[PDB]
Protein backbone atom coordinates (compact mmCIF):
# COMPACT_ATOMS: atom_id res chain seq x y z
CA UNK A 1 0.00 0.00 0.00
CA UNK A 2 3.18 2.11 0.05
CA UNK A 3 6.44 1.07 -1.52
CA UNK A 4 8.86 -0.59 0.90
CA UNK A 5 12.15 -1.34 -0.87
CA UNK A 6 13.05 -5.02 -0.81
CA UNK A 7 15.56 -6.53 1.60
CA UNK A 8 19.21 -5.50 1.82
CA UNK A 9 22.24 -6.61 3.81
CA UNK A 10 23.21 -4.36 6.70
CA UNK A 11 26.62 -2.71 6.19
CA UNK A 12 28.08 -0.65 9.01
CA UNK A 13 29.93 2.26 7.39
CA UNK A 14 32.54 4.54 8.98
CA UNK A 15 29.62 6.71 10.16
CA UNK A 16 28.29 4.06 12.51
CA UNK A 17 31.45 3.65 14.62
CA UNK A 18 30.36 6.25 17.20
CA UNK A 19 27.46 3.93 18.26
CA UNK A 20 29.54 1.29 20.10
CA UNK A 21 31.38 1.36 23.43
CA UNK A 22 34.23 -0.89 24.55
CA UNK A 23 32.79 -3.81 26.55
CA UNK A 24 35.77 -6.13 26.87
CA UNK A 25 38.07 -8.42 24.96
CA UNK A 26 39.98 -11.68 25.19
CA UNK A 27 43.04 -13.03 23.49
CA UNK A 28 41.24 -13.22 20.14
CA UNK A 29 38.16 -11.00 19.82
CA UNK A 30 37.03 -7.48 20.64
CA UNK A 31 33.54 -7.10 22.10
CA UNK A 32 31.59 -3.81 22.04
CA UNK A 33 28.08 -2.98 23.30
CA UNK A 34 25.53 -0.80 21.50
CA UNK A 35 24.72 2.70 22.73
CA UNK A 36 22.37 4.00 20.06
CA UNK A 37 18.98 3.96 18.45
CA UNK A 38 18.17 1.30 15.86
CA UNK A 39 16.02 -1.66 17.00
CA UNK A 40 18.31 -3.91 14.95
CA UNK A 41 20.94 -3.26 17.61
CA UNK A 42 19.27 -2.47 20.93
CA UNK A 43 20.68 -4.97 23.41
CA UNK A 44 23.27 -6.55 21.09
CA UNK A 45 27.07 -6.71 21.08
CA UNK A 46 29.45 -6.94 18.14
CA UNK A 47 32.46 -9.26 18.14
CA UNK A 48 35.38 -8.05 16.05
CA UNK A 49 38.42 -10.22 15.50
CA UNK A 50 41.85 -9.03 16.56
CA UNK A 51 45.02 -10.19 14.83
CA UNK A 52 48.37 -10.79 16.48
CA UNK A 53 50.90 -8.30 15.02
CA UNK A 54 53.29 -11.16 13.97
CA UNK A 55 52.08 -13.17 10.92
CA UNK A 56 47.86 -18.91 3.13
CA UNK A 57 47.24 -21.70 0.57
CA UNK A 58 49.63 -22.88 -2.20
CA UNK A 59 48.74 -19.83 -4.41
CA UNK A 60 49.74 -17.41 -1.64
CA UNK A 61 46.09 -16.61 -0.91
CA UNK A 62 44.81 -15.96 2.61
CA UNK A 63 43.10 -19.13 3.78
CA UNK A 64 40.38 -19.84 6.33
CA UNK A 65 41.63 -23.42 6.92
CA UNK A 66 44.78 -25.36 6.15
CA UNK A 67 44.45 -28.56 4.15
CA UNK A 68 44.69 -30.61 7.35
CA UNK A 69 41.99 -28.59 9.08
CA UNK A 70 39.99 -29.04 5.89
CA UNK A 71 40.45 -32.80 6.12
CA UNK A 72 40.07 -33.01 9.91
CA UNK A 73 36.72 -31.09 9.97
CA UNK A 74 35.44 -32.63 6.71
CA UNK A 75 32.46 -34.34 8.39
CA UNK A 76 30.41 -31.27 7.36
CA UNK A 77 30.79 -29.54 4.01
CA UNK A 78 29.05 -26.33 5.10
CA UNK A 79 31.80 -25.82 7.70
CA UNK A 80 34.97 -26.55 5.70
CA UNK A 81 33.83 -24.30 2.87
CA UNK A 82 33.46 -21.08 4.93
CA UNK A 83 34.97 -18.23 2.84
CA UNK A 84 36.00 -16.09 5.87
CA UNK A 85 36.52 -16.58 9.60
CA UNK A 86 33.16 -15.19 10.71
CA UNK A 87 31.00 -17.72 8.88
CA UNK A 88 33.56 -20.32 10.04
CA UNK A 89 33.02 -19.57 13.76
CA UNK A 90 29.31 -19.23 12.99
CA UNK A 91 29.14 -22.70 11.40
CA UNK A 92 31.35 -24.33 14.03
CA UNK A 93 28.86 -23.37 16.71
CA UNK A 94 25.83 -24.43 14.68
CA UNK A 95 27.15 -27.65 13.18
CA UNK A 96 29.69 -29.07 15.71
CA UNK A 97 28.95 -27.52 19.12
CA UNK A 98 25.16 -26.98 19.22
CA UNK A 99 24.51 -30.67 18.35
CA UNK A 100 26.69 -31.57 21.33
CA UNK A 101 25.60 -28.87 23.75
CA UNK A 102 21.91 -28.34 22.99
CA UNK A 103 20.61 -25.06 21.52
CA UNK A 104 19.05 -23.57 24.68
CA UNK A 105 22.11 -21.78 26.17
CA UNK A 106 24.09 -21.32 22.93
CA UNK A 107 23.27 -18.59 20.42
CA UNK A 108 25.12 -18.84 17.17
CA UNK A 109 25.74 -15.29 16.00
CA UNK A 110 24.48 -13.20 13.10
CA UNK A 111 26.91 -11.78 10.54
CA UNK A 112 26.91 -8.12 9.58
CA UNK A 113 29.01 -6.82 6.73
CA UNK A 114 31.47 -4.08 7.66
CA UNK A 115 33.71 -1.62 5.88
CA UNK A 116 37.44 -1.31 6.45
CA UNK A 117 36.70 2.26 7.55
CA UNK A 118 34.42 1.01 10.34
CA UNK A 119 37.07 -1.34 11.69
CA UNK A 120 39.86 1.24 11.38
CA UNK A 121 37.71 3.55 13.54
CA UNK A 122 36.68 1.22 16.34
CA UNK A 123 40.35 0.37 16.82
CA UNK A 124 41.56 3.98 17.04
CA UNK A 125 38.69 4.80 19.41
CA UNK A 126 38.82 1.93 21.90
CA UNK A 127 42.61 1.63 22.34
CA UNK A 128 42.16 3.98 25.30
CA UNK A 129 40.03 1.53 27.40
CA UNK A 130 41.97 -1.61 26.52
CA UNK A 131 44.63 -2.89 28.91
CA UNK A 132 48.00 -1.77 27.60
CA UNK A 133 49.45 -5.27 26.96
CA UNK A 134 46.42 -6.19 24.87
CA UNK A 135 47.03 -3.35 22.41
CA UNK A 136 50.76 -4.11 22.29
CA UNK A 137 49.92 -7.71 21.20
CA UNK A 138 46.78 -7.43 18.98
CA UNK A 139 44.90 -4.67 17.10
CA UNK A 140 41.72 -4.84 15.02
CA UNK A 141 42.04 -7.04 11.91
CA UNK A 142 41.21 -4.35 9.33
CA UNK A 143 40.76 -6.82 6.46
CA UNK A 144 37.61 -8.71 7.53
CA UNK A 145 34.41 -7.90 5.66
CA UNK A 146 32.26 -9.38 8.44
CA UNK A 147 31.73 -9.14 12.19
CA UNK A 148 29.50 -10.94 14.67
CA UNK A 149 26.37 -9.57 16.34
CA UNK A 150 25.15 -11.32 19.49
CA UNK A 151 22.60 -10.61 22.21
CA UNK A 152 24.05 -8.70 25.14
CA UNK A 153 23.96 -11.08 28.11
CA UNK A 154 24.02 -8.37 30.80
CA UNK A 155 20.55 -6.99 29.88
CA UNK A 156 16.92 -7.89 29.00
CA UNK A 157 18.29 -3.06 37.54
CA UNK A 158 20.32 -6.04 36.22
CA UNK A 159 23.41 -7.83 37.59
CA UNK A 160 25.30 -10.35 35.44
CA UNK A 161 28.12 -12.75 36.31
CA UNK A 162 30.73 -14.28 34.02
CA UNK A 163 32.52 -17.54 34.84
CA UNK A 164 35.36 -19.19 32.91
CA UNK A 165 35.26 -22.61 34.59
CA UNK A 166 38.14 -24.29 32.67
CA UNK A 167 38.88 -28.00 32.85
CA UNK A 168 37.08 -29.68 35.72
CA UNK A 169 38.41 -33.25 35.62
CA UNK A 170 41.56 -35.30 36.26
CA UNK A 171 43.11 -37.35 33.40
CA UNK A 172 43.61 -41.12 33.68
CA UNK A 173 45.44 -42.02 30.52
CA UNK A 174 47.85 -44.90 30.05
CA UNK A 175 50.03 -42.53 28.01
CA UNK A 176 50.81 -40.38 31.05
CA UNK A 177 54.24 -41.56 32.21
CA UNK A 178 55.36 -42.28 35.77
CA UNK A 179 57.32 -39.02 36.11
CA UNK A 180 54.01 -37.22 35.43
CA UNK A 181 51.77 -39.19 37.81
CA UNK A 182 50.90 -35.91 39.51
CA UNK A 183 48.62 -35.14 36.53
CA UNK A 184 46.16 -37.77 37.84
CA UNK A 185 46.07 -36.02 41.22
CA UNK A 186 46.16 -32.23 40.77
CA UNK A 187 43.96 -30.32 38.35
CA UNK A 188 45.97 -28.79 35.53
CA UNK A 189 44.41 -25.53 36.71
CA UNK A 190 46.09 -25.98 40.09
CA UNK A 191 49.52 -26.87 38.62
CA UNK A 192 49.17 -24.00 36.20
CA UNK A 193 48.88 -21.34 38.94
CA UNK A 194 52.51 -21.99 40.00
CA UNK A 195 53.97 -21.47 36.53
CA UNK A 196 51.86 -18.32 36.07
CA UNK A 197 53.56 -16.86 39.14
CA UNK A 198 57.02 -17.81 37.86
CA UNK A 199 55.93 -15.41 35.07
CA UNK A 200 54.22 -12.66 37.12
CA UNK A 201 50.98 -13.27 35.20
CA UNK A 202 49.03 -13.42 38.49
CA UNK A 203 50.10 -12.12 41.88
CA UNK A 204 48.43 -14.73 44.17
CA UNK A 205 47.59 -18.40 43.74
CA UNK A 206 43.88 -18.77 42.99
CA UNK A 207 41.46 -19.85 45.68
CA UNK A 208 39.40 -21.45 42.94
CA UNK A 209 39.50 -25.13 42.03
CA UNK A 210 37.45 -26.35 39.04
CA UNK A 211 37.00 -29.78 40.64
CA UNK A 212 34.58 -28.07 43.09
CA UNK A 213 32.63 -26.15 40.44
CA UNK A 214 32.11 -29.32 38.41
CA UNK A 215 31.69 -31.68 41.40
CA UNK A 216 27.90 -31.51 40.92
CA UNK A 217 27.66 -31.04 44.70
CA UNK A 218 25.77 -27.80 45.36
CA UNK A 219 27.91 -27.53 48.50
CA UNK A 220 31.28 -27.49 46.71
CA UNK A 221 29.68 -25.39 43.98
CA UNK A 222 29.24 -22.71 46.62
CA UNK A 223 32.89 -23.15 47.60
CA UNK A 224 33.89 -22.43 43.98
CA UNK A 225 31.80 -19.25 43.74
CA UNK A 226 33.21 -18.07 47.04
CA UNK A 227 36.71 -18.95 45.80
CA UNK A 228 35.97 -17.05 42.57
CA UNK A 229 34.72 -13.97 44.40
CA UNK A 230 37.89 -14.06 46.52
CA UNK A 231 40.56 -14.47 43.81
CA UNK A 232 38.80 -13.57 40.56
CA UNK A 233 41.71 -13.38 38.10
CA UNK A 234 40.31 -13.92 34.58
CA UNK A 235 37.72 -16.47 35.76
CA UNK A 236 35.04 -14.30 37.38
CA UNK A 237 33.51 -10.94 36.52
CA UNK A 238 30.43 -9.07 37.69
CA UNK A 239 28.78 -6.20 35.81
CA UNK A 240 26.05 -3.86 36.98
CA UNK A 241 23.84 -2.85 34.06
CA UNK A 242 26.62 -3.40 31.53
CA UNK A 243 29.53 -2.01 33.57
CA UNK A 244 32.17 -4.06 35.37
CA UNK A 245 32.03 -3.84 39.18
CA UNK A 246 34.43 -6.67 40.08
CA UNK A 247 36.97 -8.67 38.14
CA UNK A 248 39.20 -7.51 35.36
CA UNK A 249 38.31 -5.66 32.16
CA UNK A 250 39.79 -7.66 29.30
CA UNK A 251 42.23 -9.00 31.93
CA UNK A 252 42.52 -10.70 35.32
CA UNK A 253 42.82 -8.89 38.65
CA UNK A 254 44.44 -9.19 42.06
CA UNK A 255 42.88 -10.59 45.20
CA UNK A 256 39.66 -8.97 46.41
CA UNK A 257 40.93 -6.54 49.03
CA UNK A 258 38.44 -5.37 51.69
CA UNK A 259 38.45 -1.98 49.92
CA UNK A 260 37.05 -3.65 46.81
CA UNK A 261 35.00 -5.77 49.19
CA UNK A 262 33.24 -2.70 50.60
CA UNK A 263 32.87 -1.13 47.14
CA UNK A 264 31.13 -4.33 45.98
CA UNK A 265 28.86 -4.63 49.05
CA UNK A 266 27.43 -1.19 48.25
CA UNK A 267 27.51 -1.75 44.49
CA UNK A 268 24.80 -4.33 45.30
CA UNK A 269 22.80 -1.76 47.32
CA UNK A 270 19.10 -2.16 46.57
CA UNK A 271 19.50 -4.87 43.93
CA UNK A 272 20.03 -7.26 46.82
CA UNK A 273 17.72 -6.26 49.67
CA UNK A 274 19.67 -6.68 52.90
CA UNK A 275 21.53 -4.91 55.70
CA UNK A 276 25.09 -3.69 55.18
CA UNK A 277 27.70 -6.41 55.61
CA UNK A 278 25.41 -9.15 54.27
CA UNK A 279 24.61 -8.39 50.61
CA UNK A 280 27.84 -9.86 49.22
CA UNK A 281 27.17 -13.23 50.87
CA UNK A 282 23.62 -13.27 49.46
CA UNK A 283 24.88 -12.52 45.96
CA UNK A 284 27.25 -15.49 46.15
CA UNK A 285 24.54 -17.85 47.38
CA UNK A 286 22.32 -16.63 44.52
CA UNK A 287 24.90 -17.28 41.77
CA UNK A 288 25.55 -20.71 43.24
CA UNK A 289 21.85 -21.58 42.99
CA UNK A 290 21.65 -20.54 39.32
CA UNK A 291 24.82 -22.44 38.46
CA UNK A 292 23.72 -25.63 40.22
CA UNK A 293 20.07 -25.27 39.28
CA UNK A 294 20.56 -25.09 35.52
CA UNK A 295 22.57 -28.32 35.20
CA UNK A 296 24.54 -26.46 32.53
CA UNK A 297 27.99 -27.42 33.87
CA UNK A 298 27.19 -31.12 33.40
CA UNK A 299 26.99 -31.41 29.60
CA UNK A 300 29.76 -28.85 29.46
CA UNK A 301 31.83 -31.43 31.35
CA UNK A 302 30.72 -34.14 28.92
CA UNK A 303 32.34 -32.31 26.00
CA UNK A 304 35.56 -31.56 27.91
CA UNK A 305 35.95 -35.30 28.44
CA UNK A 306 36.20 -35.80 24.67
CA UNK A 307 39.87 -35.26 25.63
CA UNK A 308 39.89 -39.03 26.33
CA UNK A 309 43.64 -39.60 26.07
CA UNK A 310 45.29 -36.36 27.34
CA UNK A 311 47.71 -34.32 25.23
CA UNK A 312 50.31 -36.89 26.21
CA UNK A 313 48.53 -39.33 23.92
CA UNK A 314 46.78 -37.15 21.37
CA UNK A 315 50.11 -35.55 20.48
CA UNK A 316 51.13 -38.80 18.75
CA UNK A 317 47.94 -38.93 16.68
CA UNK A 318 48.76 -35.42 15.49
CA UNK A 319 52.13 -36.28 13.92
CA UNK A 320 50.19 -38.99 12.10
CA UNK A 321 47.51 -36.57 10.86
CA UNK A 322 50.15 -34.26 9.37
CA UNK A 323 52.27 -37.28 8.39
CA UNK A 324 55.40 -36.60 10.39
CA UNK A 325 58.16 -38.42 12.23
CA UNK A 326 56.91 -38.35 15.79
CA UNK A 327 59.49 -36.30 17.69
CA UNK A 328 58.00 -37.56 20.97
CA UNK A 329 58.44 -41.27 20.31
CA UNK A 330 62.15 -42.15 20.37
CA UNK A 331 64.37 -44.89 21.78
CA UNK A 332 54.54 -45.83 21.01
CA UNK A 333 54.16 -48.36 18.23
CA UNK A 334 50.54 -48.55 19.47
CA UNK A 335 48.76 -45.25 18.90
CA UNK A 336 50.83 -45.11 15.69
CA UNK A 337 49.34 -48.48 14.67
CA UNK A 338 45.78 -46.85 14.31
CA UNK A 339 43.84 -46.45 11.06
CA UNK A 340 43.92 -42.88 9.76
CA UNK A 341 40.25 -42.25 10.58
CA UNK A 342 40.87 -43.11 14.24
CA UNK A 343 43.90 -40.80 14.37
CA UNK A 344 41.56 -38.12 13.00
CA UNK A 345 38.75 -38.49 15.55
CA UNK A 346 41.12 -38.30 18.53
CA UNK A 347 42.69 -35.09 17.26
CA UNK A 348 39.28 -33.83 16.18
CA UNK A 349 37.69 -34.70 19.53
CA UNK A 350 40.62 -33.31 21.47
CA UNK A 351 40.14 -29.92 19.79
CA UNK A 352 36.40 -29.94 20.47
CA UNK A 353 37.31 -30.51 24.13
CA UNK A 354 39.77 -27.61 23.97
CA UNK A 355 36.77 -25.49 22.93
CA UNK A 356 34.83 -26.62 26.03
CA UNK A 357 37.69 -25.99 28.50
CA UNK A 358 37.98 -22.44 27.19
CA UNK A 359 34.45 -21.03 26.93
CA UNK A 360 32.77 -18.85 29.52
CA UNK A 361 29.22 -18.68 30.78
CA UNK A 362 27.21 -15.62 31.72
CA UNK A 363 24.35 -15.73 34.23
CA UNK A 364 22.28 -12.56 34.14
CA UNK A 365 20.00 -11.33 36.92
CA UNK A 366 17.09 -8.85 37.05
CA UNK A 367 15.12 -7.70 40.14
CA UNK A 368 9.18 -7.90 42.33
CA UNK A 369 10.00 -4.28 41.55
CA UNK A 370 9.07 -19.01 34.93
CA UNK A 371 12.88 -19.06 34.79
CA UNK A 372 14.19 -17.76 38.12
CA UNK A 373 15.47 -18.61 41.59
CA UNK A 374 14.65 -17.35 45.08
CA UNK A 375 17.23 -16.25 47.63
CA UNK A 376 16.42 -18.46 50.67
CA UNK A 377 17.41 -15.58 52.98
CA UNK A 378 16.08 -12.29 51.56
CA UNK A 379 12.51 -13.16 50.52
CA UNK A 380 13.28 -11.99 46.97
CA UNK A 381 12.64 -13.58 43.57
CA UNK A 382 15.16 -13.01 40.77
CA UNK A 383 14.81 -14.22 37.20
CA UNK A 384 17.91 -15.32 35.28
CA UNK A 385 19.30 -16.66 32.03
CA UNK A 386 22.50 -18.57 31.30
CA UNK A 387 24.49 -18.50 28.07
CA UNK A 388 27.81 -19.75 26.79
CA UNK A 389 30.36 -17.53 25.06
CA UNK A 390 33.68 -18.13 23.28
CA UNK A 391 32.92 -21.47 21.70
CA UNK A 392 35.64 -20.64 19.19
CA UNK A 393 37.41 -23.24 17.05
CA UNK A 394 40.93 -24.00 18.15
CA UNK A 395 43.43 -24.12 15.26
CA UNK A 396 44.88 -27.58 14.58
CA UNK A 397 48.47 -26.27 14.48
CA UNK A 398 48.19 -25.61 18.25
CA UNK A 399 48.52 -29.32 19.12
CA UNK A 400 52.23 -28.66 19.38
CA UNK A 401 51.75 -25.72 21.74
CA UNK A 402 49.22 -27.62 23.84
CA UNK A 403 51.86 -30.35 24.29
CA UNK A 404 54.84 -28.04 25.00
CA UNK A 405 52.83 -26.16 27.62
CA UNK A 406 51.56 -29.36 29.27
CA UNK A 407 55.16 -30.61 29.39
CA UNK A 408 56.33 -27.41 31.09
CA UNK A 409 53.45 -27.25 33.61
CA UNK A 410 54.13 -30.67 35.12
CA UNK A 411 57.89 -30.28 34.71
CA UNK A 412 57.70 -27.16 36.90
CA UNK A 413 55.22 -28.58 39.42
CA UNK A 414 57.33 -31.75 39.72
CA UNK A 415 60.42 -29.88 40.84
CA UNK A 416 58.58 -27.34 43.00
CA UNK A 417 57.05 -30.33 44.76
CA UNK A 418 60.25 -32.37 45.09
CA UNK A 419 61.90 -29.26 46.57
CA UNK A 420 60.97 -30.24 50.11
O1 LIG B 1 47.51 -20.43 28.22
P1 LIG B 1 47.51 -19.68 26.90
O2 LIG B 1 47.85 -20.51 25.68
O3 LIG B 1 48.32 -18.40 26.94
O4 LIG B 1 46.01 -19.06 26.64
C1 LIG B 1 44.70 -19.62 26.92
C2 LIG B 1 43.88 -19.82 25.62
O5 LIG B 1 44.57 -20.69 24.72
P2 LIG B 1 44.28 -22.28 24.68
O6 LIG B 1 43.94 -22.67 26.10
O7 LIG B 1 43.12 -22.44 23.71
O8 LIG B 1 45.61 -22.82 24.19
C3 LIG B 1 43.61 -18.50 24.88
O9 LIG B 1 42.92 -18.76 23.65
P3 LIG B 1 42.76 -17.71 22.41
O10 LIG B 1 41.90 -16.62 23.03
O11 LIG B 1 44.15 -17.27 21.97
O12 LIG B 1 42.08 -18.55 21.35
C4 LIG B 1 42.80 -17.64 25.81
O13 LIG B 1 41.59 -18.33 26.10
C5 LIG B 1 43.63 -17.38 27.07
O14 LIG B 1 42.93 -16.42 27.87
P4 LIG B 1 43.62 -15.06 28.41
O15 LIG B 1 44.64 -15.55 29.43
O16 LIG B 1 44.24 -14.36 27.22
O17 LIG B 1 42.39 -14.33 28.94
C6 LIG B 1 43.91 -18.68 27.85
O18 LIG B 1 44.61 -18.39 29.08
P5 LIG B 1 44.05 -18.70 30.58
O19 LIG B 1 44.82 -19.90 31.03
O20 LIG B 1 44.43 -17.43 31.30
O21 LIG B 1 42.57 -18.94 30.46
N1 LIG C 1 27.25 -12.06 24.16
C1 LIG C 1 27.92 -11.34 25.07
N2 LIG C 1 27.28 -10.55 25.97
C2 LIG C 1 27.95 -9.82 26.88
N3 LIG C 1 29.29 -9.82 26.96
C3 LIG C 1 30.06 -10.57 26.11
C4 LIG C 1 29.40 -11.39 25.09
N4 LIG C 1 30.36 -12.02 24.39
C5 LIG C 1 31.55 -11.65 24.92
N5 LIG C 1 31.38 -10.77 25.94
C6 LIG C 1 32.45 -10.14 26.77
O1 LIG C 1 33.64 -9.83 26.00
C7 LIG C 1 34.77 -10.53 26.52
C8 LIG C 1 35.61 -11.14 25.41
O2 LIG C 1 34.79 -11.87 24.49
P1 LIG C 1 35.15 -13.37 24.04
O3 LIG C 1 35.34 -14.28 25.23
O4 LIG C 1 34.08 -13.74 23.06
O5 LIG C 1 36.55 -13.23 23.22
P2 LIG C 1 37.84 -14.17 23.46
O6 LIG C 1 38.97 -13.26 23.07
O7 LIG C 1 37.76 -15.50 22.74
O8 LIG C 1 37.71 -14.31 25.09
P3 LIG C 1 37.69 -15.57 26.13
O9 LIG C 1 39.00 -16.34 25.88
O10 LIG C 1 37.66 -14.81 27.44
O11 LIG C 1 36.40 -16.36 25.99
C9 LIG C 1 34.22 -11.62 27.43
O12 LIG C 1 35.09 -11.84 28.55
C10 LIG C 1 32.83 -11.15 27.84
O13 LIG C 1 32.79 -10.53 29.14
MG1 LIG D 1 38.64 -17.58 22.58
ZN1 LIG E 1 54.56 -40.97 18.73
Amino acid sequence: EVLFQGPMEMILEEKDASDWIYRGEGGANLVLAYAGSSPLFVGKVIRIQKARRNDKNSNGVVSVLTSDEQHLWRENNELISSPNKEVLEQRYVQNVIIPLLGPKHVDAGVRVSVSKEFLECVDKKVTKQRPLWRVNAANVDTSHDSALILNDHSLFDCISVEIKPKCGFLPTSRFIGKENMLKTSVSRFKMHQLLKLEYIEISEESEYDPLDLFSGSKERVLEAIKALYSTPQNNFRVFLNGSLILGGSGESTGRTSPEIGYAFEDALKGFIQSEDGHRTECFLQLVSDAVYGSGVLDRLLEIQKLDKLDIEGAIHCYYDIINQPCPICKEELSLHALPLDESLKIVKEYLIAATAKDCSIMISFQSNAGDYVSLKPTNQTFDYKVHFIDLSLKPLKRMESYYKLDKKIISFYNRKQKAE
